[PDB]
């Protein structure tokens, strides 16, 4: 079955006050001003569930559903029974509330998937309704996500799982997955965003690579844990997408599809060095256009 | 009809032997060893024609077909009565052969597609059909496009052409296409490259990025060259760097990319000048920008 990617589970902290470093390191801030730190953008988290009422992340989110046989399957109750859905939608949009922390899109909204149970666990089935589920919600202003997340690896490659794949990038849907440490489907996907890591002194089939050591976000509880692994990077791009269409869509004057910001997101990556199948287009330098911009050899 | 975007003849003449400034100023040169000079990569020529025989391409070519009514026409006639197809041949993989003119990249192979006639008109059909001929072509060994260049538009929104631009697409092939000075479409379709013109001091006079399209010399008829000035000088350029991209690209990747990958593949070699996102797109093509910011970080 589909799990998720595994990871060190380094310190859990009962309270931060902080900008966990992933996020400042990819230069988020810098770029916040001119994308409404995400606002407009519906991220959803394709995971375990959410802390619903956790003090940074409650006011970021508009719903979800609970595509795992867990308490039910109650559809309407997707509150997290294991902590990732909580770190990781708390990397992609914690708010600003001057406490805690706050991750990449403090203003995008997430739309919470669980289509993983509280050991790790899924069937595929659930998650490939979890993106073809991301893909046709319409809020009450018919608003629509354009991103969707996972941390999760399959050995199985079914059609099912790619027929959906296809279908939300088919639909300027960009699917953002963490790349696998047998943990292959759905980042081996080429019409998916594969994110891999590097730990803040960047060192480490992908796309990009982004922080993944030693980051804190949201846990249990209302709780705090620092999250070492592969799977910690994603999330960050996920974020940074938000904050790519508020962006680019500004600029350009106009609607853009996702083969034009996936485009936007691998522009916004600096290589470090390595060679390209080990770190993808390179690190997420959210701010990198800026820098260059006026910019010739004579 | 759909005819070429119009544009100044500026000189014509019998001898030249250079570099283009277009060709370096695009910073080609700095990538062909990375890149091989597009060595085994095809672009397909949807235009007037070639003069196959030409000394700065001849060995560049691989075949072609006219698919107008020019000459018979007979299908195996792909020559050039216009000019217009040869300057751009010209820009796209000119050889090396230490006389005349040199392309963007001098070892992709160029196949030619005449769709427009001599005065560089052709049927809303005759461009629908270039670009799945291009598509299903296949070599002597199977070699294919991922690269068809066209800088021609047409006032029409018909099915027909936008299903072939969507075939293209699906099958990895790239469309390269002049944007608009009327000649609306293919250029306005999404799933094209829209390129704009910006002159040698990056100026200019819905696009996705910008390239040389100011006094651009290239071969021309009779194994001549000619200076040509205007919007669909600008295409050329990028339809040979997409050959040096896929090369270079691939090679560092260790792995086929896909035609979204390789689209942005060339957006992230394109510099902003300072205009407007609408005026500019991305940037004017400059090749070599990920080697310039491989290390670089902030602090
Ligand atoms: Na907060």
């Amino acid at each position: 079955k589909f799990r998720l990617i595994p990871y060190k589970q380094v310190d859990k902290v009962s309270a931060l006050s902080e900008v966990p470093m992933g996020v400042e390191i990819v230069e988020a801030p810098a770029v916040w001003r001119a994308s409404a730190k995400g606002a407009g953008q519906i991220i959803g988290v394709i995971d375990t569930g959410c802390q619903v009422d956790h003090p940074d992340l409650a006011e970021r989110i508009i719903g979800g559903v609970n595509l795992t046989t867990d308490y039910g399957g109650d559809e309407t109750n997707f509150s997290d029974n294991n902590g990732h859905g909580t770190h990781v939608a708390g990397t992609v949009a914690a708010a600003e509330t001057g406490s805690g922390v706050v991750g990449v899109a403090p203003k995008a909204d997430l739309f919470i998937i669980k289509a993983l149970s509280g050991d790790g666990s899924g069937e595929m089935g659930w998650i490939a309704k979890a993106i073809r589920y991301a893909v046709d919600w319409r809020g009450p202003k018919g608003e629509q996500m354009r991103i969707i997340t996972m941390s999760l690896g399959g050995p199985t490659d079914s059609e099912e799982l790619h027929d959906a794949v296809k279908y939300a990038v088919s639909n300027n849907v960009s699917v953002v997955c963490a790349a696998g440490n047998e943990f292959a489907y759905p980042a081996a996907y080429n019409e998916v965003i594969a994110v891999g890591a590097v730990d803040f002194d960047l060192r480490l089939e992908i796309d990009i690579v982004a922080p993944g050591v030693g980051i804190k976000s949201t846990y249990l509880d209302s709780g705090y844990a620092e999250l070492s692994g592969t799977a910690m990077a994603a999330p960050h791009v996920a974020g940074a997408l938000a904050l790519i269409i508020n962006l680019a869509e500004d600029a350009f004057k106009r609607s853009l599809s996702e083969t034009e910001i996936y485009a936007q997101l691998v522009r916004r990556a600096t290589p470090i060095g390595f060679t390209a199948q080990a770190e993808g287009n390179g690190f997420l330098t959210l701010d990198l256009v800026e820098r260059i911009t006026g910019q010739f050899t004579e």
